[PDB]
């Protein structure tokens, strides 16, 4: 019904585009069967040109799939729509060409540089990430799914320190924009960083229909006031925020979530996540017409500390161990192509928006861009995965565990209560602290004292806040990454 020849609205200056090998898709509205012309222009020459026609049908949607870019600029990008003798033209300048990466979650991806540890200093450093080019979807919900986005808060533009640091959980993602900058420290190429972001909001509400049939999440319609605080509906906020952008060729997706599930659908997120990313994935390939790769990079934060009031089931070591589909790590067969960084030792206790809402996010930063230099940009051999145990074996006459990590490990405190064993007697189990007895470059060993002989199962780190800042028990002597929280049989 709108005849008006535009770009897509997450098509402005200063944007990034993706580069070779993947193509760029431009597209736009305009007038039905009308004809469209993109040239993309280096400086004043005209490097290449597509052709397209308005669709005549139901979409009323033009758009083109440029050719493979160099990584690098500035370039411009001109639309021309012609129709009889009827003449338009739209031109976007100082275009970028490099990995794009959205950047979603909710309340702890939302919080902004202007809020974080650090915040003046990162405001201001950005003299040499100029060409890391940010943009922050603003919060709209839809009941159906949306072809385009409906508003936007922070445009395509270069960092300044007014717009990375630009209030309370507004402008731009203090995680997003540092992990962009670790990434351009590397790559030292153009990057593209949207954020589209709703705080306080369950994994649901990001989902399409696709994944809720494919987990069987209760129909409700509805989630419990107090466990979300944003958009109860299902699927609305990826209706609204994330489905327009699916069209954009994007490098990869960084996500930070699961802080409203801990009392919500809690036993359904080892599903969930699996099936949220596997849907990205598989949506935006054929929204970007197999531009994006089809196993595009999923880099996503383990849920962090939180001062929690005492509760016999936790959510939060819960939904840390469904965030890994219940294996520890990442990537595994459930999640190819993804990687993680553990933030549960990076707790904030005196932080002003809550225990929930660490201000240490450059550590995260650096954890995930080790993560993504290892699993994207062929960073082999280097360490970007805690340390976790291959094997745990159990001594019954010497009441002991033996337990053999694969990596070694380096000792930072012994905490008596920090791994618990199940004792199930009668055949009713019960969750107990195991001492650890013995340690060694690869290896400790528990004790099974307190259970007597009936043991069933392992876990460490299994506590909403498990220590305090930097101060896990277990951690990695040479990548200062600590030992990811784990649950093991016996
Ligand atoms: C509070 O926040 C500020 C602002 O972010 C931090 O200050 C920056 O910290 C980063 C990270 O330490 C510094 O970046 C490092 O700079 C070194 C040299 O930078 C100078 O020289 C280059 C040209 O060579 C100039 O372009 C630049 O502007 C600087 O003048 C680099 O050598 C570092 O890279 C390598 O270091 C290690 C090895 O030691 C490698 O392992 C790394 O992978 C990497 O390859 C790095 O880029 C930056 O210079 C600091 N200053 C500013 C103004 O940003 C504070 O650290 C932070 N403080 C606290 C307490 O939180
Ligand atoms: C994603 O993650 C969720 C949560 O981790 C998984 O859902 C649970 O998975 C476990 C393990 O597969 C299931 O546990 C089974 O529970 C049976 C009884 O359940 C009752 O008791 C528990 C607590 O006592 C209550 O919470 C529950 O509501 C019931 O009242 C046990 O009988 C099972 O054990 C039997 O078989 C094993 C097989 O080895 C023996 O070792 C045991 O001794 C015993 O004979 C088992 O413990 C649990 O039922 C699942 N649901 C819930 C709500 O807890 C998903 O499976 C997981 N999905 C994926 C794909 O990873
Ligand atoms: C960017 O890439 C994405 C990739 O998905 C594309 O998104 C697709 O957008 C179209 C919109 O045209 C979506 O298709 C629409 O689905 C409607 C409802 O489907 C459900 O409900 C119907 C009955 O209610 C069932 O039959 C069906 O099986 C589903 O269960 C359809 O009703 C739509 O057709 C009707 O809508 C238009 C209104 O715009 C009418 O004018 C038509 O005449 C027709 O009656 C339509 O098919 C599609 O679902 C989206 N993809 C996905 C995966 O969901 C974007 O199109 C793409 N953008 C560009 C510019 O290329
Ligand atoms: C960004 O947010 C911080 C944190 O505040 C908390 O989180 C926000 C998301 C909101 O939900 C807030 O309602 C919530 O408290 C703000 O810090 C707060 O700053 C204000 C003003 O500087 C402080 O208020 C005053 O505090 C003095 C104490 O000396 C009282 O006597 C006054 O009557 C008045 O209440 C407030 O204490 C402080 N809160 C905390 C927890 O530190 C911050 O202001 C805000 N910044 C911006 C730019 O919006
Ligand atoms: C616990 O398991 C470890 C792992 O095997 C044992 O350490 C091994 O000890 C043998 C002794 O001959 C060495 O040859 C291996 O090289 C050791 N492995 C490692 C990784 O160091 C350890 O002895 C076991 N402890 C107990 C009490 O059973
Ligand atoms: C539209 O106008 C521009 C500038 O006047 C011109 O270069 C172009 O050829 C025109 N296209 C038509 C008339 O189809």
């Amino acid at each position: 019904k709108l005849v008006g020849f535009r770009f897509a609205s997450y098509i402005s200056d200063y944007m990034v585009l993706q580069k070779e090998p993947a193509g760029a898709v431009i597209w736009g509205f305009g007038i039905p069967g009308a004809t469209v012309r993109v040239i993309l222009y280096r400086g004043q020459e005209a490097i290449m040109e597509k052709v397209t026609q308005v669709k005549a049908q139901s979409s009323n949607t033009w758009m083109v799939v440029l050719d493979p870019v160099k990584p690098g600029g500035p370039f411009e990008v001109m639309a021309q729509q012609t129709l009889g003798r009827m003449n338009s033209t739209l031109r976007i300048h100082n275009v970028l060409f490099g990995d794009v990466w959205l950047c979603s979650g909710q309340s702890n991806l939302k919080m902004t540089v202007s809020q974080i540890f650090n915040a003046t200093k990162e405001m201001y450093n950005i003299a040499p990430y100029q060409s890391v080019r940010i943009m922050s979807v603003s919060l709209v919900e839809a009941e159906e799914e949306l072809e385009d986005l409906t508003e936007i808060d922070l445009p395509w533009s270069k960092p300044t320190p007014g717009n990375l640091g630009h209030g309370n959980f507004t402008y731009m993602s203090a995680l997003c924009w540092l992990y962009g900058r670790y990434l351009y420290d590397t790559l030292r190429y153009p990057v593209g960083l949207v954020s589209s972001v709703w705080g306080g909001t369950a994994i649901e509400a990001w989902s399409s229909e696709r994944v809720l049939k494919a987990c069987n999440v209760p129909d409700h319609g509805y989630i419990p006031e107090e466990s979300v605080t944003g958009p109860r509906e299902h699927s609305v906020v990826w209706n609204a925020m994330v489905h327009p952008l699916c069209n954009m060729t994007l490098k990869g997706v960084l996500w930070y979530q699961g802080e409203s599930n801990m009392d919500y659908n809690r036993n359904l997120y080892n599903c969930t996540f699996p099936a949220l990313i596997e849907d990205w994935r598989q949506t935006f390939h054929r929204g970007s017409q197999g531009q994006t790769e089809r196993f595009f990079p999923f880099g996503f934060v383990q849920l962090s500390s939180y001062l929690a009031p005492p509760s016999p089931d936790e959510g939060f070591p819960h939904i840390r161990w469904h965030q890994t589909a219940d294996f520890g790590y990442v990537p595994n067969v459930k999640m190819p192509n993804t990687f993680m960084a553990v933030t549960m030792d990076l707790g904030d206790r005196d932080s002003p928006f809550g225990s929930v809402h660490p201000r240490d996010k450059q550590t995260v930063a650096y954890r995930l861009h080790l993560g993504a230099r290892a699993v994207v940009y062929g960073e082999k051999n280097l360490i970007f995965q805690g340390p976790l145990p291959e094997k745990i074996e159990l001594l019954a006459r010497q009441e002991l565990i033996n337990i053999t990590y694969h990596q070694q490990i380096q000792l930072q405190r012994q905490d008596n209560k920090i791994f618990q064993i199940s004792c199930c007697s009668n055949h009713q189990c019960k969750w107990l602290p195991a001492p650890m007895s013995t340690f060694s470059t690869r290896t400790l060993t528990l004790n099974t004292k307190p259970c007597r002989d009936s043991v069933a199962a392992v876990r460490y780190a299994w506590d909403s806040w498990p220590c305090e800042y930097k101060q896990c028990p277990i951690y990695h002597p040479s990548s200062t990454l600590p030992a990811p929280p784990f649950v093991a049989f016996i």
